Parts: structure tokens; sequence; C-alpha cells
């Protein structure tokens, strides 16, 4: 079997992606962001504290003929911002793209923080890590991959995030026509739950390329690219105005700037993400300070290749026995 779904951008500046996903009986379709740096498939729902809601699309398990509750279980988890949810679960099918699986585990919040609450366009997360990550306790739970992929025609997955724009993921299959050259695949790491790899490097705009091991996590659900300070210091140097804020909480540059691309190596291979993309725009509706999409990720304790980079390559996503990940241009 595969699925194929398309993913688009939440507003206009790409902050995170929604994909629809229909669950249950009849089927409910919930906008869910697909994550990549966790392992939990949880949603707004019918039991979610009233106040905690503000325009989310909810799943009633009550409305669907194929839901039952998952007897004991509880889960609880937070995300990079501090943001967090809990609740209890039920197991129900769950169908992406057209790729349905029976009996996945469906995370059910009473609870979410106020982020959560504030963003009507986000009813859940849909966690594409690995399983060993998954917070459903006292029985840890797979993802809605791991369930699916012993049915799938091959056990991958791909992301291809549109800049502005919509985007796909797609199960079971690598869409050839969907990059360009060829697909570069390097080494994983499962270790610490996550799709973990090491790029051989980087570049910014039309300045040589530093050969430099740079550990980090390819996560569909980190809005930005998080990297060491020095990789950081030496983008934003060449980018007049640019400082880092602690008061905005990273680098600012002049809205009036054009920004150098960043190249990042898998392998021998290069991935350019132009300067366009590393725009977030104004810090604060109406000022001409923008927020920067490279950041450092001192103090966070790992690098992160979230959507600025991803969304710069086609990226296979592959759970063979021994993972891999690859990234083509596009």
């Amino acid at each position: 079997s595969t699925g194929s779904a398309t993913t688009t951008p939440i507003d206009s500046l790409d902050d995170a992606y929604i994909t629809p996903v229909q669950i249950g009986t009849p089927a409910q379709t919930l906008n869910l962001d697909f994550d990549t740096g966790s392992s939990d498939l949880w949603v707004f729902s019918s039991e979610t504290t009233a106040s905690e809601v503000d325009g989310q699309t909810i799943y009633t398990p009550s409305k669907s003929t194929t839901a039952k509750l998952l007897s004991g279980a509880t889960w609880s988890i937070s995300y990079g911002d501090g943001s967090s949810s809990s609740g209890d679960v039920y197991t129900d099918t769950v169908s992406v793209g057209g790729l349905t699986v029976t009996g996945q585990a469906v995370e059910s919040a009473k609870k979410v923080s106020s982020s959560f609450t504030e963003d009507s366009t986000i009813d859940g997360l849909l966690g594409l890590a690995f399983s060993t990550l998954n917070t459903v306790s006292p029985t840890q739970q797979k993802t809605f991959f791991d369930n699916a992929k012993a049915s799938l025609d091959s056990p991958v997955f791909t992301a291809d995030l549109g800049y502005h724009a919509p985007g796909t993921y797609n199960f079971g299959f690598i869409d050839t026509t969907a990059y360009t050259g060829s697909i570069t695949y390097t080494a994983v790491s499962t270790k610490q739950g996550f799709w973990e790899w090491t790029s051989t490097g980087y570049a910014v705009g039309s300045g040589t390329f530093k050969s430099t091991s740079i550990d980090g996590i390819a996560d569909t659900g980190t809005t930005l690219l998080y990297l060491p300070a020095t990789v950081v210091s030496a983008y934003w140097a060449q980018v007049s105005g640019a400082k880092s804020s602690s008061s905005v909480g990273g680098y600012v540059f002049p809205c009036s700037a054009t920004l150098p691309s960043f190249t990042f190596g898998v392998g021998s291979a290069r991935i350019v993400i132009p300067g366009d993309y590393i725009d977030f725009g104004p810090i604060s509706t109406g000022s001409s300070s923008c927020f920067g999409g490279i950041q450092s990720s001192a103090g966070i304790g790992i690098n992160i290749f979230g959507d600025v980079a991803l969304k710069a390559a086609f990226v296979v996503f592959n759970g063979a026995t021994t993972p891999t990940l690859g990234f083509a241009s596009k």
C-alpha cells in the first residue's frame, strides 16, 4: 500500500504545516502537524477542557463506531517552545492520503497549553520519530508509520515541504518526479529516538564550503534551522545590521536586507537554502526588524534541521531495518 497527502503552511511565514488526517468511522477529518521530532499522535477532542479550545476541529470518539478506549492509558508531552498537552487514549482507524491503519493509538487531549489553544489552525500532532519516544503509559504505543510499515510497498515516507506553498507527505514510495538529480543517503542514529544524522558542513552565500561534522535531527515539527553558535555567527556576519537580540530571543536583521543563501552538506552532496527561506518577517506587526530563520542551538542541547532546511530538499525517511535519511535537491 501507499499514501499521499498534501501539507499546507498554516500562515504566510510557513510557521508550521498541516496535513488532513481521517480518524474514526465515519471519518472525522482533522488537520494535524506531522512532526518527525516526536512520536505521539494527539488531537483536540470532545474531552479537551472547553476553555482551552478556540476554533480547532475536535475528535469525538463517542461518534466513531471503531473507537475503543485504551483502558488505563494516559499520555503527557512537552515541545521545544515549552508548550504541552496531556490526556487519555483511544484506538481507532486512521487514514492519511488513502493509507489506512486500524488500531492506531489516538491520544485524546484533556489539557493543552496556551500556545495550542491560541493556534486555531492546528488540530493536533502526528509524530513520525521512533516509537521509543512515544509517551503513552503504562503501555507505550506505536506511531502511524510504525503501524503502517509492514503494509507499505517500501518502508519509507518522504517529506516535500513547500516554501510559501503546499507540499506533500508520501508513504510507501519515492516519487522520482518530485526531485532533481539524485538522492544522497546518510546514516541515522536512533539512540535518542530521533532521525539523527551528521551533516558534512556548510557554506554561507557564495563562500567556500567548510567541512565540519554537524550532528543534528531532521525535524519537520520545528520551524527554524538551529545550528552551533559558530556557524550561525558566520551566517549573520554576512548581513549588514544583523545582531543577536536577547530581548527578542535570537538573531534579527533589517527587513530591508537581501539575505544570503545557506548550504548544508549531505555526504558529498549539497543542499542550498535560498536566502528568502531564512526571512521570518517583522518581529512584531509594522516593525522594520525581521526575525532570522537560522538560530543558535546553544542551550537546546541538539542541532535541529527544521523546516527552513528541510523545505529546500526532498527528504526520504527510510525506515528499513537499518534506518537512513535521503536528501535531494528539487
